[PDB]
């Protein structure tokens, strides 16, 4: 027979307490600090005013990452490491301070709008200090890319150093490698297609398998491009194995094969190496 | 390609609106308050003084169902519809006052310790009024039941009737029925066993299928287990189509046959029908 | 270090799959048929067509039980086993129709509005039968209270039974029990207080301890209260071992003692019990 | 600027302590208890051997109540307060036992099968004592009703008292009540329709306003459907100021008017109430 | 005493609105839309269309960021700021157009298979346009690596700038910084070790701490590690305070001291400085 | 009327599957995951040993991209493609191996605490090869900046090629463009303030409209402040449309102009174009 239990009633006080409202509440708290995390680091911080970045045109991850602009009186404080700047000092030069960092930690700055000048500068201060700079660091080349990184943490030293490059230009270099010089002699090394550069450098060093017989020379050329040729100019030249002052060990000429700009390279001496490499061009562009 | 959609965040600012955590109040509170009224009806109500009745001395559902024990302050303000009460009068006489009732309504009252008396009795007003009583009812009859029925509502036509009937005694009938005169002029109706009873009353009343042939008797009997007889004093006989004022339509005897108290009920006339009730019997049991 | 895992994302397809919200549809839904089973057992069905048996004017649990109250129509269909019904034959008789039952089932009317009539019978068939009657029974004793029972049931044997008994009345016995005459040869049983009756009727059965000497008497009683008398008229008397035809093994008076009508049993023969029961009283109230 | 917070994961650690999970599983089982309690005071408790008193033959809450049928080795431990019995005791008789109560506690029992009898009796022990038994109740009685209640616990006095009576039978009363002898000094009193019962018992007292005078008889009246008359025989007269011993206070006369047994009071005294109650009826039913 | 309040049932149709289910799918959809957002920044977005960037194959967090792999067709529409590509003109030149930026936007490009060329060259154009550009940015530089910044929006005036530099090379410099004179009138500047670089160009610039002396040169040396030796050819060589077209101001020799190829700069101004810098190398690697 | 179902009871074995617990740790686990993944490509992993990157001292996303430190022993496996480094040889050099690629993929290496040296060595093997590279690649470059990139695999064939850079030196490029030569026949090109630089190296070329006039040359310039002066130095000149050999085609000048180190451009021949660009520059800084 059924032999039943005293009255009991559902406890109305135990509706909280770790059950889903208090883990949801703190889960999503949670998920939406990283969240702001994230997207403030690759995203516009500007928009946080507005929905807190959300909406329809609310905060993006950028694949190119995201440089932030601050304020003036935002950068009277110390900026964390790992941050990233477009800096603009149109209307007057600014200081940006960087906390003490440890080694590896990295600050980049951008100027966008080429506002950096001698007279609206971009002077930064590493906590404690940077190698190869009395005090603080003053940046005066506009549209400019600076990375500061620590290479030095420890404890008591923070030391930074930095890198300083233009965020835009032509840089490319269309040929950097070894060619071997066969057994015919000679070898031709296309530089790059004749409508690419009007001038070109390059360092052309030519050495024997044993590092008996070696040569090294810098080369200036011009594209002639109306007469389908290329004129040049050879200099610097130094030679260790040469058997007679006359001797060139290796020879270098110019000349338009293909529609390419090409080297031709020729030696005398057997098994002779040959590296080639363009490190600046120069391209006529459109004034202004 | 995938085009992204902006940063999307979570809105903590919802997640406890009618939700998980409301609906779960809003109705354990209601199953709360629904199995109160319950236990509260078939149950012990004084035990919710405690753990709101629970617990191992908690409240249960009595199959019997319940009368509630209430104090005098309590009855100072009238009783609703279909509850039970278990009177105490035994310090002093207790009031009790039913509000209006509907066609139906109904409470009861017990008296356990039976306290109920004439110096100390059970009042009570059944508002508007009671049939058959001028005023209020006044119960003095000690461990007794007491019924009251709304018997009229519409308006203000709340009236109310009752009944009053001892919680303990032998009431039962030990035979009730109608058997037929066997053909033979003769019928064996056993009563109850020798040992039930020292005396008992019944109603005999015989008819002929027709019905010109009737009579009706109250007989008295009393068990003398010493002698395995039973004496019997037949009275108020009445008879209708009696052919003579001498012996007639039917004849009732007693003994004991197979150790039951048997009435033996015969006739001349042939198809007749014989009722036989017992209305009241009495057993010698232990004094006190 | 740390080897990443490919992206994981949420699967929102699921969720909603036998969780928080189905247990609580197929929890709520089952909490409200069981209550609704039990409050319309125990409330007023009626309430129903309203807010599902809620709101102010809603249902509730009856502690006396409840009676409902139904139409001719609804009585077309046969009624569950376990129901109670107030019946209602002010504009006709109504026939009620009560499913087969199993040993033990109940099924119980009252006549709250006395409609009850010969010419408005309350009509119960029993599906298969009632015991000692063929056919439907016929009820038209008004305010009454009918009780049906299975009393056999297997497999087609569905028989019942029923009792049928008078809402209100006083019914009541103000003494049942049985007690020693003293060895005084005397012993005083106090009935009723002189206000409760004006007339009572009570069954006195006295016999030995031995069990050879014992007499049954009926004897009503009026009670005068003007000379705080009580007149006694007892008849059908009965003796067993008499020793003689004259004045025999036990006397019975009447007289108000204490205020109290009072029934004195004296005795010659030592070691009498006395069994003393009111069967039947009477008091005058107020006329209408 | 936006200062980000260090990266934060959901601690998953938790969910699943005093959450959803733990309130429906510590709440279902409690919804589960209760209604399992309420169900099986109501319903029958032998289906909990299937679904735990679920699926289509399920547990149902009879609105009459229920009263469960144990088998013997289950009655072999006291049974608990407030519960009810259908006992069975054709192959042998059954003793059930009663734990120890608290006034006002309650037991009941019925006998739907009929099995009671002397060779095959209920046997009940209440814990302590029964209120004029010594030892145990005996019950014999085929198709009874069995109310124990404790009238008193305090501490170990742990006493109850019982009623017995038929669970079938015609008990009905026709009439019972108070009405005035009009002016003209006569009363009509109908008793019942002319085909409801063939003979009934009544009491009828009859007192002067003031109280000088009063009468008390017993009248057994058979009615004589054929002859549309009602044969009388008064007995028990008993008066009080009657000023002489001839006819006298009241006389009481029985026909069928408008088709229903009558009772017509008269007396010559003004001022005169005449209380009339049914006892006892009897109905020739069918055979078997 | 308990005064019960009217049933109550559970609103099965707020198992909604608001509640678990609703904020779990919309806070995973945000969820998912931001990592896929982050996921496709830095990682392959081809794999996409593959159980939607996940699996053992699925999509992952590239630190070094990633650069997306499109087909011709889906660059017919403008690309997004912010995003990368790795182009493929291997079959067709393909040609990219950029959504109008804003002052900071951009996009970079990759070359990884090399297949840009003059015939098969990667055209871009910048909604507006790009500063001294007339028309579209035609690339034909292959292994390139192409980055657009957005330098100019405010309104109606969208001008971007460019960067082109190669992916691949040894463009590192070995030495670069200031060293001072000691008293002994010279000082020894490691440059690299012997094996590192065959040749190597430097720029020097020696200045008194008034100014009032200066020279600048430009030096070409070749490494003669068979001789342990160091060959050097100094021109363009610029004074200013030199007290006669004799007097050098500095002078600078070269040799092997301790391995390392060193710089020897010596000067009888007392108080000298000297800024070392290596412009470009040329080291002989391995043919093809 | 209300015809009840059946007892129902709550399954509390249905408090679980794809319910909240197993949703919200499902999700939370993936969460983590990709988070981890997050911040460990744009943060120090090293800190994951500590709370799992948690906390106060917790990982952050860091916009400028985060280079790890691994251990000897992490590194005796090889390396995921994505992955960035910073390098420590300062015990001893170590070797990585990077993992088999895929066009595009890219690992980058950086050498803060500048520990590359020619002793203790950054050795690289790419699975499968590098171009140009007889088996491993040997970084001897202190301070140095590797990329890695895969530019071939479809299948069996997995060539990556490299760049080497300096992390450190000032590498901007102060001009850079075309300008037009005026019908006055002379031009004036700002360089850069007189204090930014001490020596400057150009390439100027001046070309026609028709490109039958044409010239180029080299020309370092030394900054002879204390006289506001600017000396040069032109060489390595060509011309291709020289009426005379000695006519120039075009003359180039310097000077302080408005503070600014300035090149004069002017020629005979109208509409003649001349490309500035300037390849070099050396600032004297503090020793040390």
């Amino acid at each position: 027979m059924f032999i039943q239990e005293p009255k009991k009633l559902i406890d109305t006080g135990e509706i909280g307490n770790a059950s889903t409202g208090d883990i949801l509440f703190d889960g999503g708290n949670k998920i939406n600090s990283d969240f702001n995390a994230i997207y403030n680091a690759f995203g516009d911080q500007r928009k946080m005013a507005v929905a807190n970045g959300t909406g329809a045109d609310g905060q993006i991850i950028h694949a190119t990452g995201y440089y932030q602009k601050h304020s003036i009186t935002e950068y009277a404080t110390p900026v964390k490491v790992g941050t990233r700047h477009d800096i603009d000092t149109s209307t007057v030069g600014v200081k940006v301070i960087i906390e003490r960092g440890e080694l590896g930690d990295c600050v980049e700055f951008i100027n966008s709008n080429g506002s950096i000048s001698v007279t609206n500068p971009l002077t930064i201060q590493a906590i404690d200090s940077i190698k190869g700079v009395s005090g603080n660091l003053v940046v005066t080349s506009p549209y400019s890319k600076v990375t500061l990184r620590c290479i030095s943490s420890d404890n008591s030293t923070s030391v930074w150093n930095y890198s300083i490059e233009s965020m835009f230009g032509q840089k490319e270099s269309p040929a950097e490698g070894t060619w071997n010089i066969s057994t015919s002699g000679s070898v031709d090394i296309p530089l790059f297609h004749r409508t690419e550069y009007n001038m070109a450098k390059l360092l052309v060093t030519c050495q024997s398998v044993d590092g008996r017989k070696i040569k090294t020379a810098e080369i200036n050329i011009l594209v002639d491009t109306v007469n389908s040729e290329v004129i040049s100019s050879e200099y610097a030249v130094m030679r260790v194995g040469n058997e007679t002052e006359e001797d060139e060990i290796a020879n270098i000429a110019f000349s338009i094969k293909e529609n390419y700009v090409t080297a031709t390279i020729s030696s005398s001496t057997v098994g002779m190496r040959a590296a080639v490499k363009v490190i600046a061009t120069q391209k006529i562009g459109v004034a202004q």
